């Protein structure tokens, strides 16, 4: 997680898409869904990003529905947004243990328990959290097996990024598990 904000410039695609779904949080705009191989992913957008600004413009207090609105109505052509780097959110590091396990235990995306004398207890990983992403890959709407299935394939070094399950269930209301599994981008970021 960057310790502030960040200018990003965006163009509109071929078809006037930029690849966002956005969440009204606490009087403050939210990203809720960045699309695969859209302008949003391309410049680096993540889900739980707050957009501050909007061609200068603050997003204090928009509806959801009004943050679509003025992206819906921008000359595409260059599109500012100031971004806070994804406030709800914080990035632990762990390591495997040599029976490649990190210790904790997890439902729905959701950490349910920690396992002693694990290098989650030995990093205060929290329940009650959901996985974000992990390595910098986006898992949000994947299986609980294709996550599983990530940190087996993980090197030793696991990063991974939590959110208080509160705020996670309060963005992503409103996107069923099936856009959620679809059409988030889980890809690595292009260079």
């Amino acid at each position: 997680i960057k310790q502030g904000i960040r200018e990003v410039i965006l163009c509109k695609d071929q078809d006037g898409k930029i690849g966002l779904r956005l969440k009204s949080i606490d009087n403050g705009i939210f990203v809720q869904l960045v699309q695969a191989n859209s302008p949003a992913s391309l410049v680096g957008l993540r889900f739980g990003d707050q957009v501050l600004q909007i061609n200068g413009e603050n997003c204090a207090g928009w509806s959801s529905d009004k943050a679509h609105k003025v992206l819906k109505q921008a000359f595409g052509e260059k599109i500012t947004m100031t971004i806070r780097d994804r406030p709800f959110e914080r990035t632990i590091t762990m390591h495997k243990d040599s029976t490649g396990h990190v210790g904790f235990i997890f439902k729905n995306g959701k950490i349910t328990s920690i396992v002693k004398d694990s290098s989650a207890a030995r990093n205060g990983l929290l329940t009650e959290h959901n996985i974000c992403e992990i390595n910098g890959q986006n898992v949000i709407g994947l299986k609980d097996s294709q996550i599983a299935d990530i940190l087996s394939t993980s090197g030793t070094v696991v990063t991974i990024t939590i959110m208080p399950a509160f705020i996670f269930e309060h963005i992503i209301k409103r996107m069923a598990p099936s856009i959620m599994k679809s059409l988030m981008d889980h890809t690595i970021p292009e260079v």
